């Protein structure tokens, strides 16, 4: 039975310059190159905070439709969506900006909801720190430390909840459509109900248990790496008659993704011209842009150049 790599991201391993930092960095790079994702042991968020954030996700999604629609009409980022009798979700945009989180909380609860605001802000800050460390290891593995600070300037962080109602049957119940994330990195907590399912480069499907967190690569990091890393296709398939709520943390660039020239060579011609993230995400949620959801090569930034394995030699 296939399984994603399992990487120990406990804070005791994340001290830069140490032996454990180097061994984790090697495993992160290998996993994101081959699988594009891995199971992660993450202790930056206590179990108590993880369940509290889960409760806040339910509290938010329990709100009336018209209240949740106040968060805007951008489902590609934080806007509310739902499919009848199937799923629903929305996001808290810019979760690391306390002023925006306060504003969001008072928009949903005009009387105030201090417990909601403090909980989701504390969680978004802690997961952003894990995201920052993972990006730092990836940059080190490519020898691009000199570009790291500029790449992380004004990083946009998103906290997103998706809830899936009880499928009413055992066995496999498709619950979320196949896609690639357009993030830099995505960190997922399945809140003890599995369903997130990945395809491998070889066409095999891997459905992890809910034991650990899941870290996966988005198309922004893939494009930055000039295709040297893999952004994996993934979907949600319920495999039990029980409801599910996912807690996901996305990182996005300030605006523009550009492949460093150092990652372009003869065997790795430039795959993607620069592109802006908000434009790409909006396109993917249109009828005409559906083809880019599962393949960034369908987006206008694609150059038509051959992938590395197709280099003629
Ligand atoms: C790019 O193509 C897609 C990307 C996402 C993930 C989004 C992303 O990449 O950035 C933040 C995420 C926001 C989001 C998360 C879960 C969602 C959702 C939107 O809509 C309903 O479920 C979900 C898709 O559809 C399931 C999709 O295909 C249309
Ligand atoms: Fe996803």
């Amino acid at each position: 039975p296939l399984r994603l790599p399992v990487i120990d991201l406990s804070m005791k391993n994340l001290k830069p310059g140490t032996t454990s930092w180097n061994s984790v960095r090697t495993q992160v790079r290998e996993a994101l190159e081959e699988y594009g994702c891995f199971e992660a042991v993450i202790d930056a968020v206590s179990p108590e905070l993880q369940k509290a954030v889960c409760n806040k996700g339910h509290e938010l999604l329990n709100l009336p439709l018209e209240t949740k629609m106040l968060n805007g009409n951008k489902p590609e980022y934080d806007g509310f969506t739902s499919i009848p009798n199937l799923n629903e979700g929305m996001g808290v945009g810019r979760i690391t900006d306390l002023e925006k989180v306060e504003r969001f909380t008072n928009l949903m609860w005009p009387e105030g909801n201090k417990d909601f605001c403090e909980t989701v802000y504390s969680y978004g800050k802690r997961m952003a720190e894990v995201d920052h460390i993972l990006k730092m290891m990836v940059f080190e593995s490519f020898g691009m430390e000199k570009h790291f600070d500029s790449f992380c300037e004004s990083t946009n962080y998103l906290l997103h909840f998706m809830r899936y109602q009880q499928p009413g049957k055992d066995g496999r119940s498709p619950a979320l459509s196949l896609h690639k994330d357009k993030s830099i990195l995505t960190i997922v907590n399945q809140n003890d109900v599995k369903g997130l399912e990945f395809e491998t480069k070889d066409g095999e499907w891997i459905l992890p248990t809910a034991d650990n967190h899941i870290v996966l690569l988005g198309d922004c990091f893939m494009a930055w790496s000039n295709g040297r890393l893999h952004s994996p296709l993934h979907r949600v398939t319920l495999v039990a008659n029980q409801a599910r709520l996912s807690t996901s943390s996305f990182s996005f660039p300030k605006d523009i993704i550009e492949t460093p020239a150092e990652l372009v060579d003869e065997e790795h011609p430039l795959l993607f011209n620069p592109f802006e993230i908000t434009e790409l995400l909006a396109y993917c949620f249109t009828k005409e842009g559906a083809k880019a959801v599962c393949d960034l090569k369908q987006y206008k930034a694609y150059t038509g150049a051959l992938e590395h394995h197709h280099h003629h030699h």
